[PDB]
């Protein structure tokens, strides 16, 4: 799974049948240091509900059906988590309730 | 998902039978703001309706089969939906309309 | 899916029994703008047969096992169609015919 | 399969109910001497259970839920082998 | 699917007992006119048996999984085929036979 911050929505109104009803989310990649990238993608979140600018998990490909509705949706990203704190050794690359 | 615009038409006749009536159009990625990106799928768009320039969204890999009728095609992207509005922060940064 | 120029073929007598037969093409792929890239990969093509130099639609991943025969072949990119012509708005980068 | 260096954890505490208890490890992709690459996976750890700087091998996409209990987990990345060795034959590249 | 050389193998103690008996091999990846990259991966070959600084195609992702025995392991490379030559127009770029 990457990492990857929350930005904003995507409203489609004109799509396939199937994804009546999925949320999308803008999301903004993050590497592994933690700088976020100017890299985004889209990805459901119909199952986490995560808020403007959290970080979060994405998982890619067949993956993202296992969430339950999305079997035999057209989905390729899903948000899985939202992340709390990333400990590095015992030190944090990155924490909630600070960033 | 990865946003993206209709840039191109690929014609083929010669192919595998699964493909008779379904339109190959060119996708061409676009970053945050809609400048096009050096990537590209030629995907699969049979139930959108996608016409030029407008902001689509394409499944890849098989999600593209997901897609009614897709289920034993050999496509590995589709047009999903076209985007209407996207906001960040609450902020317009994209609106079909204009 | 990828534009790519078919660029020879590759031979093994030493593969999995589910690869007899198929034949393997090198393909060179292909970008955006109709120019090829340093970036080779090798494809089935048995369905759609084809030549030397001709530019194709390549399915990767699942996609490809959908093809007549590569159900249980582990095969992850295939060739799904020959491409005639590839247009932009309306101006041809590529032409099978010219 | 890719191999990669334990370098953190992920806590979450809203996620998915398939991902609940599931073990989440920053992993970082190496070359093939061992320097760290600008690539990583957050991926699951249920089966093998690697600790911190050790060596392990991912597996991606739907590999990843082969492991029993991944079955039906929306995770696209997991452990599935801590690295003792590696011989470039007679040539040692790693042993843990 | 990619054309890679054997540059050794991956050993293991402790991993998924679905992983056991499974031969792990080390490959670098190779471009066009035969130079190897400074990017490897790591492949299952139960079926092929490819030796050292052979040549062979690796299939990626769920076909990996298609090889007997594969199929509720977690492998998504694998060597399918040793690559005799490699034909192009009226050239011929490979060949076991040299090397």
């Amino acid at each position: 799974m990457q990492i990857a911050k929350v930005r904003g929505t995507v409203v489609s109104t004109q799509k396939d049948p199937s994804l009546r009803g999925v949320k999308l989310l803008l999301l903004q990649l993050v590497d592994e240091e933690g700088n976020l990238l100017q890299k985004y993608e889209v990805a459901a979140d119909n199952s986490v509900g995560a808020g403007f600018d959290e970080w979060v998990l994405i998982s890619r490909g067949s993956a993202a059906r296992q969430l339950l509705g999305n079997e035999q949706r057209p989905v390729d990203a899903a948000v899985v988590a939202i992340i709390d704190t990333i400990h590095v050794e015992d030190r944090l690359i990155y924490s909630k309730k600070d960033q």
